[PDB]
């Protein structure tokens, strides 16, 4: 399975603070927002991920991330002309695809809890797609999954929604996805759609939708409150449960993908801010 | 007065955050962070402003400030190549400087409360050098003013923290050229005020009572900044440090414009609160 | 000018937190709730101030604060044998408030900003009532005004005509005492507040002031409103030095005690900390 | 195995706000104090619980906790008649320990997370005693543990002004029957107080005491200041705002081992409507 993380996207629900940086890049807490993601991949076992950004934050993420090998993976980069649609995952990320089942993940979600980790290996294997859903108090501001208990409807932001399952942005699809999202034309509002692939998945009977599991936070960050949210949330579980998440040193070290060495290396860096304190423990 | 912010630097107190973003462009809840410096100076009447940024960030601040006309400002850009100390900041800013007396504020400094706003512009007639004073639980992790004004020390004789904003007359200029590093290896701001305190020319006001004076730059400092600038938001129905604000006040854009800037920033909500300016 | 606070209540809201203690006794930070209304009434120069309680609750309100001396004051207290509204504030408080002004605060409120300190004794001169009015994004959880000047009065509308909420804090000339006297009890099956405002609207005689600009109001009768509360006040502190609502201070301040005086209440709080902010003022 | 929660004290800490409540009344966000530790004892899987409070304070618990049948659980109330120190709790509730062993848990205290829920009941079988211990910054203000080369507990001191560690030894314990004659025998420490860490430190030298450090992942809490009682509201909160749980709901422990059934949970939501807490139970039952 490849890896894809959805990381353009012009953030005008953040300006006046992504005019001058993409979302992507932003601090969630200790951390670059595209390490959540980043991670989220990486638990799920893949070890091939590609950014698609905008062509001029590259650079940005060229900055940070180089080529992966520091984290033990393969990162790689494309870029998106326009933010036209998250359903272009799969056609700009075709190549890095190839023949193989693919997850795709949004630069701006954090998952977090039972499931949401090393376990996320069990999609692998998928056949058809796999979503997930959230129950969220304001359905219409998300993708809105309907049951009847199985899949019913999926709409993007539904003025009048059908149930409080929000669809996060977190993707599982065999290698089908390609053809079905170069075949997308573009919604109403401009776009090809990720709820759109999700349809014809549905259509044809080989969607599986999950509700996550009791404990599991999601969270979007691409509104003022909602990233700020997020770095509270982020900060308390290491306050209070003493636990740094999504550390994608720490998860390369604990998937064997990087040795002791490699982990003492990138903590001496990384001492200053704190950061690179958490990774010594993890040996000691 | 001319102004000018230091917003380079390498930021390695928040890594890894500042491998891939500037320190003074982060948000500070509805806002980039050099938003704060930048109305600081302007709320002092300073239109003639000059960032210091490093080569590899000065994009992500011409997208953001242009040239800062939309706001009524002339912003201009200066590199510092090496972040060898924040004096550098009158060498490399001296042509930008010129005859005037210079307003230097830190990147990644909010200033907010009494005698922090509009006020400010008394100090466009400075002679001399003028700083300030505030009190902090830990004096160590700032530079450091003893009273009897006494003594300065860049990390205590006091627990009143010298916060970064500084105003001086033109003699800042040599001044500054004529220093030579510190113990770390750093050309501080500390001393230019340690030279101006020699000649008695240096003048400390403490900060009024109630005052909120903050630096973002550790993981923890960041995020209190942004929790105190919301909760300012929700809990007093005041948004802070809006420069689209301050130069609509200033008269320096007009009703049109602000409108225009309204409508540009909408989607965020950010825009919504600047047409409340007119209703 | 005689104050009263309204302390009483089931705290339904709170439930299971107020089975166990009354809401104005829960801490907001560092001090009981009822320490906020008590200095609003203090900082309007005050000195006459009655607790109305639940009869069960009025034990942890005397531990508490007893006679008031020790803050300048004096504290008496009445109790409430059901939670029957607002308005019998003034039925209660009859005998306290004799041929008075009255200043009725909730017990649940916290207001802090311009206007909402020591500026308030321009009150105690009331005619007619004096209320005020604080936008906020959830109008149908209060008692609203809408304005055209004050145009009507709803409590907890399901529509209303503005943002405006009406905080809890009220000054009444003294006819108050007979128009709360004269109600009868709301579809709710209570004697309420609105219905006395709306008495003195009919009149034209009830001033309406909007809160200034950058003034914070809170009812803290939800486990959100609580909570939002503690972290409001202990920002104040930790980002601007400020301590907010210590009627030491104000008592202090207001000449009502002297510095021995603040000294003694300093040393009976130094285990907290709260005390060693009362010592820094003396500096 | 019987239960005890020691709810007294003067809660000087917290003056002025414990002038006028109990440290054990206090608001968690969408509960009292009380109900944390409660609930760490009804997980353990333990109906036999004695609350010791001061005597002024005593109404409001009752007001609050009645008999304790809604949460399928028995409540013993005591009184203790001045703050003398923890080990008191097996004086005072000696009658109520009875033969059996007995959890003593803090009235200030909140645990959360795993191994602290129903896995609790492995104590039940205890021989000799049980405690805990929990990484700080700040090991001073606590009764603090320190470990040997061989990772056994090796020494014990409540409050050293030098740590020989950061393990802080949370307010939870577990013991066998002697711990009443152990209690019977202390004197007064130097603080003035029979103090629970004097007791552990007879199970320690008779070679009884077993120490476990509390598993990755757990939080541990005492909400005795204001700032640490403000931060275990917060904690709570962002646990349901974030993460869909509400921690230490007596009900839904109560309901889950069989204690109460559907309709008397049923009747408890109805008595907690206004708040959002009744709504809870209610989403349980589903
Ligand atoms: C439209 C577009 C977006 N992006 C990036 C930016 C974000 O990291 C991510 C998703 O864009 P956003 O604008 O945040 O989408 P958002 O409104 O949050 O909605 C999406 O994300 C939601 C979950 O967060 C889903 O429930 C919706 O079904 C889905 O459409 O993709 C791209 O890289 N390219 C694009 O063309
Ligand atoms: C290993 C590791 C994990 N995490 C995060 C990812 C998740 O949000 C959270 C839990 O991740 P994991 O511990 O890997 O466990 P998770 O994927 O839930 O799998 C567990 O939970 C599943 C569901 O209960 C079980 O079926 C599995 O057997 C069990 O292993 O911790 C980090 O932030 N950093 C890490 O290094
Ligand atoms: C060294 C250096 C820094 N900078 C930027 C980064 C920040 O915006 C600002 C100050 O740099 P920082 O490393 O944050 O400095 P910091 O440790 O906070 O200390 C300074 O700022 C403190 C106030 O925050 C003062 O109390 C100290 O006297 C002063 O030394 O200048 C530059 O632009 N160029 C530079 O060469
Ligand atoms: C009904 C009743 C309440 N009380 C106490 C409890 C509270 O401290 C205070 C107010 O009661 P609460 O139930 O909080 O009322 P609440 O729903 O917030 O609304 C009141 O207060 C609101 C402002 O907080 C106003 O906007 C409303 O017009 C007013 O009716 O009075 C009594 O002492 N006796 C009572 O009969
Ligand atoms: C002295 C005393 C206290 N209490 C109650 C109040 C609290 O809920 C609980 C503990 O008293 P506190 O004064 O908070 O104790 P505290 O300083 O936190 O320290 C205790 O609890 C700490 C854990 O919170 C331990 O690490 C210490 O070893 C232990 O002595 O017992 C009583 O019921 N009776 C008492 O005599
Ligand atoms: C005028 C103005 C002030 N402020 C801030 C600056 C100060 O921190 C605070 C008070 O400023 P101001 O009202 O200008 O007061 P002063 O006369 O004390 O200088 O409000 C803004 O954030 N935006 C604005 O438009
Ligand atoms: C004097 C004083 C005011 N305050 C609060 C009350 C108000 O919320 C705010 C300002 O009050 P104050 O300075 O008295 O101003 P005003 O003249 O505007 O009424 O500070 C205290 O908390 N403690 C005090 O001792
Ligand atoms: C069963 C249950 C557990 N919990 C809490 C107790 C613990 O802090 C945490 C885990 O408890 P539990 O799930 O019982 O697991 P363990 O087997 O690890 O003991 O969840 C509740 O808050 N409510 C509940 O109803
Ligand atoms: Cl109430
Ligand atoms: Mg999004
Ligand atoms: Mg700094
Ligand atoms: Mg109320
Ligand atoms: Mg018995
Ligand atoms: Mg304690
Ligand atoms: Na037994």
């Amino acid at each position: 399975m490849r890896g894809i993380i959805l990381a353009g996207g012009s953030g005008t629900r953040l300006y006046p603070i992504t005019m001058g940086i993409s979302k992507q890049l932003l601090p969630v807490y200790d951390k670059p927002m595209i390490y959540y993601p980043l991670t989220t991949l990486m638990m799920a076992g893949i070890r091939d991920i590609q950014l698609i950004t905008t062509p001029h934050d590259a650079p940005g993420f060229h900055r940070l991330l180089g080529d992966g090998a520091h984290l033990g993976v393969n990162i790689s980069y494309a870029t998106q002309d326009q933010p036209d649609g998250l359903a272009q995952a799969f056609v700009i990320g075709a190549n890095h695809i190839g023949a193989d089942s693919v997850a795709l993940v949004l630069g701006d979600n954090i998952f977090y809890g039972p499931g949401l980790g090393t376990s996320l290996k069990r999609f692998q294997s998928i056949s058809g797609g796999a979503i997930f859903a959230y129950w969220v108090a304001n359905p219409s501001a998300y993708g809105v999954v309907e049951f009847g208990g199985m899949a019913l409807s999926l709409e993007e932001k539904p003025v009048t929604p059908k149930s409080n399952y929000a669809v996060p942005g977190l993707y599982f699809y065999d290698n089908d996805v390609i053809e079905i999202a170069r075949g997308l034309k573009k919604s109403a509002r401009g776009e090809y759609e990720i709820t759109e692939v999700n349809q014809v998945y549905l259509n044809q009977g080989r969607l599986a939708v999950e509700v996550l599991a009791r404990g599991t936070a999601w969270l979007d960050t691409g509104t003022f409150d909602s990233l700020l949210d997020a770095a509270d949330f982020v900060r308390t579980l290491e306050r209070r449960q003493g636990l740094k998440v999504s550390i994608p040193e720490e998860v390369a070290w604990r998937m064997g993908w990087i040795d002791d060495e490699q982990l003492v290396q990138r903590a001496r860096a990384l001492v200053k801010s704190g950061y690179g304190n958490y990774l010594l423990e993890l040996l000691e």
